[PDB]
């Protein structure tokens, strides 16, 4: 019992589209279609919203059903199967869990491939957040969130997403940041987003096969390669350099955050990862950084991406070394684009102990010159870097 309490009380929290506490007239309306075809007449609603009253008095505000009206209409129809209806209708079995046909759909991703949200999943998630930001700031504040995983069996998000996005003034993920950590999950786990797409009710609220019809895959990378042109909106970089070579620095400078601002970072909330939006010549796509940390391998993982990111520290005269070094088993004869980084910047450059000066190696290897960049500076950083990045990304050619 306790269990189907848990359960009708996440779906009366779906249902409550505008999330206001009631399920008004449109809202109650809706439920009753896709759980039992039909809905009732206007007024024989406000019939069943009367036998509500005149057993409990705060079973309807408004004149929308509250949720304690809704738990007593659960216990008026037993003392059955109208219940059972409506739990199987929102992916409950018999045990009162999602399956993991709702949770789960398969979706085979092909080989070179990538997932995106399409624009109607992105659609979702505007009015997601909007029926959560009570306070109208464009952010979601630690209360805001809460509510938002109510519906959650588990909390999706650590500390470190707001390491990860674009967050406002107090920490707290903003309306593009919300957004950009969706992209996120979808690009890198796909099966993760879907699964939290049920506990939002994306499939039953849209009314969808399944929570898989908000991801678009996009085409091979190879016939982007060969036509020479895409159609995909999120690009992947991989940050490669020495250790404190300002690797996070430029990850951070992402989300438009200063150096000093970086610096009040606690580790435990640490992330390896930012996105943002990025405008190349007018088109708006999606940049997604991850900081590869310098370890004794580099796999057929940490490589994979649209355009490779190399950073030295200008300060540090054998970090270069390592760029050339990683250049040279396994980007050097690669379809992937290279950019060099020469971070730091507002430091005392110092003459580096490669054999050759960055500027002539990247001629050497036909390579833009090395970007001078820094995250040290008042306001925030400069985003020339990574509209760069992103137009490597799209045109690899050009
Ligand atoms: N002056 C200055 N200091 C910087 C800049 N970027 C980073 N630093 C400093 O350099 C150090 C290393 O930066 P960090 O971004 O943590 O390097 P990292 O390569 O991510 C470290 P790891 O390899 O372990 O991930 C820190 O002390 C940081 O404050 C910059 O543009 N200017
Ligand atoms: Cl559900
Ligand atoms: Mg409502
Ligand atoms: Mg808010």
């Amino acid at each position: 019992k306790p269990a189907c309490i848990k359960a009708l009380t996440r779906i009366f929290k779906i249902s409550d589209q505008d999330n206001d506490g009631t399920l008004n007239d449109a809202e109650l309306n809706f439920f009753q279609r896709i759980c039992f075809n039909t809905p009732l007449a206007p007024q024989a609603l406000e019939d069943v919203k009367n036998v509500v009253r005149k057993h409990i008095s705060d079973g309807v505000a408004d004149s929308g059903l509250t949720l304690k009206g809704f738990l007593f209409l659960h216990t008026l129809f037993i003392q059955h199967e109208t219940t059972w209806t409506v739990l199987r209708r929102f992916g409950y079995d018999d045990d009162l869990d999602l399956t993991p046909e709702y949770l789960f759909p398969l979706l085979k991703i092909p080989p070179d491939c990538t997932t995106e949200l399409n624009h109607h999943a992105y659609l979702f998630l505007q009015s997601t957040f909007d029926k959560h930001d009570l306070d109208r700031d464009c952010a979601l504040s630690p209360d805001e969130l809460k509510d938002l995983f109510k519906v959650f069996p588990y909390i999706p998000w650590g500390p470190d997403v707001n390491n990860t996005v674009c967050t406002n003034e107090r920490g707290w993920i903003t309306y593009q940041g919300f957004l950009s950590q969706w992209t996120l999950t979808t690009y890198l786990d796909v099966q993760r987003c879907l699964e939290y797409l049920g506990y939002l009710g994306y499939s039953i609220l849209t009314e969808q096969e399944s929570q898989a019809s908000a991801v678009t895959v996009t085409r091979d990378k190879k016939i982007d390669l060969q036509k020479k042109q895409t159609q995909r909106n999120v690009f992947r970089c991989n940050v490669i350099g020495v250790k404190n070579c300002g690797k996070s620095g430029v990850l951070q400078a992402l989300l438009g955050r200063n150096l000093m601002r970086q610096k009040k970072i606690r580790e435990d909330h640490k992330s390896y990862y930012a996105i943002n939006t990025v405008y190349v010549y007018g088109q708006e796509k999606y940049l997604l950084l991850h900081d590869i940390s310098e370890s004794e391998f580099l796999t057929e993982a940490e490589i994979i991406c649209d355009v490779v990111c190399l950073v030295y520290d200008v300060s540090n005269p054998k970090s270069f070394e390592y760029c050339a070094r990683i250049f040279k088993q396994h980007f050097m004869d690669s379809r992937i684009p290279c950019l060099i980084v020469a971070a730091k910047s507002d430091l005392h450059e110092v003459k580096q102990e490669y054999s050759i000066s960055p500027t002539d190696f990247c001629r050497k290897h036909k390579m833009p010159p090395p970007q001078a960049f820094t995250c040290n500076t008042a306001d925030a950083p400069s985003k020339d870097i990574f509209v760069k990045l992103t137009t490597m990304a799209m045109y690899p050619h050009v």
